[PDB]
Parts: structure tokens; sequence; C-alpha cells
């Protein structure tokens, strides 16, 4: 089935406790692979030790710039950038996992997890998986947020890989 991935958060260097994933590789198997493969690190490179760098409350919670930190890099395992693959997911709710970009066709590693239905986010952003367990952590993630986004915490994923 489907890869269960995990996300170990921190905050201020303190656990706040596990993230785990499902990415829905049934409908878009590269843009979960891609995730998957940045989870275990397995082509040397990753999230292990990167931040949520973007927090805004009542919206998401964005991480995965693992190259500059602060939302401008990240890169796939395809290369820089890959397509959008479809947007045949919707942001329904609390929980979706979707890839940031900016604009078309700009998904690297950078991507979201909402903490409320974010539709005007259909057709933009590639959805690709929802929180399985966690939703505790992200709601402790958001809660460090702002309106400008600037974390009032240093927010990182010290660890992550893949549970099936
Ligand atoms: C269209 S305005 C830019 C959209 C923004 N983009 C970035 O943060 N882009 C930088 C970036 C993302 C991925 C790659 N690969 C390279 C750069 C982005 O992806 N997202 C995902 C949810 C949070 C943010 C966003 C989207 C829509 C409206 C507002 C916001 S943040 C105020």
């Amino acid at each position: 089935g489907n890869p269960l991935v995990y996300l170990d958060v921190d905050a201020n260097g303190k656990p706040l406790g596990r993230v785990v994933l499902e990415l829905k590789a049934d409908v878009v198997p590269k843009t979960a692979e891609n995730f998957r493969a940045l989870c275990t690190g397995e082509k040397g490179f990753g999230y292990k030790g990167s931040t949520f760098h973007r927090v805004i409350p009542s919206f998401m919670c964005q991480a995965g710039d693992f190259t500059n930190h602060n939302g401008t890099g990240g890169k796939s395992i395809y290369g820089s950038r890959f397509p959008d693959e479809n947007f045949t997911l919707k942001h329904v709710g609390p929980g979706v996992l979707s890839m940031a970009n900016a604009g078309p066709n700009t998904n690297g590693s950078q991507f979201f997890i909402c903490t409320i239905k974010t539709d005007w986010l259909d057709g933009k952003h590639v959805v690709f998986g929802h929180v399985i367990e966690g939703m505790d952590v992200v709601k402790k993630i958001e809660s460090f947020g702002s309106k400008s986004g600037r974390t009032s915490k240093k927010i990182v994923i010290t660890d992550c890989g893949q549970l099936s």
C-alpha cells in the first residue's frame, strides 16, 4: 500500500513528538516518491535537520528548505524542480500535506501541512498526503507561528524516515 513516513519535530531543542504522514502514491506516485526518499535520506540529502520556516496560524505550517532554510531553496530527488503531477486531491481540511511552489511546475522539496481547509490552493499546489497521527504536534507547531509567518521558536525536523 501507500507509504507511511514520519517527522520527529523539536521546538527550541525540546521534542514535540512525531507527525506520521500517509503518502498517496496511488494518486501521485512521483510526488509521493520524492517525499518518501527525502524522509529516508537515501539519496544522500533530505529533510533531516531542516526547519519549519513559515508558520501561519489558521493556515498552514511550511518546511522542507533543507538547502537555504528560508523558503528559497530545496531540491527534489529528480533534479532541482519537477512538474505538477496532477491536482486530483483537494485541500479538504486540517492535516492535508501539499507541495509548496514558486508557480506552475516548480515542486522541489518544500511542503506544507494545512491547519484548516485551504480551498483556494486547489489547482495550484499538488496535494499528496495527509496526517495519520500527530495533529497535536502540528497544532503545537502552528501555535509558534505568526501572521507574517515568522516562527517564535526554532522548529526542527530532528529525525525522519519511513515506517512502511
Ligand atoms: C504563490 S506565493 C508563493 C507560494 C508559497 N511559496 C513559497 O513559499 N515559495 C518558495 C518556493 C517554494 C518551493 C520551491 N521549490 C521553491 C521556492 C507556497 O508555496 N505556499 C504554500 C502554502 C504557504 C505559501 C502560500 C501559498 C499561498 C498563499 C500564501 C502563502 S504564504 C503567505
